[PDB]
C-alpha cells in the first residue's frame, strides 16, 4: 500500500508540473493579441500601479498564465469566443477572478509539492492517502470549471435557454457559472490549506 501510493502521488505532482510548464510556455509565446482574450483589458488592478491583466506586469502576466491553465483546453478561437461571451455577459471580473483565483490555489500546490516529492517517504500511509485523495479532489474542481466553460461555448453556439438570441438570459445564466466556480474556488482553498497542513 505505501509503496503503490508513493508512486502513485509522484505521477500525479510529476504530471501535474509537466501542465503547469504548458501553460508557461503558452504565456512565453503569447501573440500580442494575446489569444484574442480581450477581457484582460477590463481586468485592472486596484492597488498601485493599477495596470490591467493586459499590461505586462509579473503579476498580470502571472494573472495571464493562470488563465491559459483554467481555460487550458480551449484553442486560441474558442478562447476568443470564450471572452466574447463573458464581455457581453458584462461579467469579466467575477468569472475571471474566481477562475484565476481556483487555478492559483492549484499553481500553489504544485509548487508546494514538486520541490518536496522525493521526500515523500518520511510521511506515514494515512497521511500520504490523505494527500492523495486532497490532491486529487483538487484537480478536481479544476477539471469541473474547466467542463462549465467548454459547456457554455457549446450552450451559446446552440442558443440553449436563448442565451445566444437574450442578453437578459445569458446574463442570468452567466451568474449562475459565477454561484458554481466561487464554491469550487472556495473548496480549493480549503483543500490547499489541508495539503499545506500536511508537514
Amino acid at each position: 500500500g505505501k509503496n503503490k501510493l508513493l508512486n502513485d502521488l509522484r505521477n500525479l505532482i510529476e504530471k501535474a508540473n509537466t501542465d503547469r510548464k504548458k501553460y508557461e510556455k503558452k504565456l512565453k509565446e503569447e501573440p500580442e493579441d494575446q489569444y484574442g482574450i480581450l477581457a484582460f483589458k477590463s481586468l485592472r488592478w486596484h492597488e498601485e500601479p493599477r495596470e490591467t491583466v493586459s499590461d505586462n506586469s509579473e503579476r498580470s502576466k502571472a494573472y495571464r498564465k493562470l488563465t491559459y491553465g483554467i481555460l487550458n483546453d480551449m484553442n486560441a478561437d474558442e478562447l476568443k469566443r470564450f471572452s466574447e461571451i463573458i464581455i457581453l455577459a458584462n461579467e469579466v471580473e467575477d468569472i475571471f477572478n474566481t477562475s484565476i483565483t481556483l487555478e492559483g490555489n492549484i499553481d500553489y500546490t504544485i509548487i508546494h509539492l514538486y520541490p518536496k516529492k522525493d521526500n515523500l517517504n518520511k510521511l506515514k500511509i494515512s497521511d500520504l492517502e490523505n494527500l492523495k485523495n486532497l490532491f486529487e479532489k483538487l484537480l478536481s474542481t479544476k477539471e469541473i470549471i474547466s467542463k462549465t466553460f467548454k459547456q457554455l461555448l457549446l450552450d451559446y453556439q446552440d442558443d440553449n435557454n436563448s442565451i445566444k438570441a437574450d442578453a437578459n438570459k445569458l446574463k442570468l445564466h452567466v451568474k449562475e457559472i459565477v454561484k458554481q466556480i466561487k464554491e469550487k474556488q472556495e473548496e480549493s482553498e480549503k483543500l490547499k490549506s489541508d495539503i499545506l497542513s500536511i508537514k
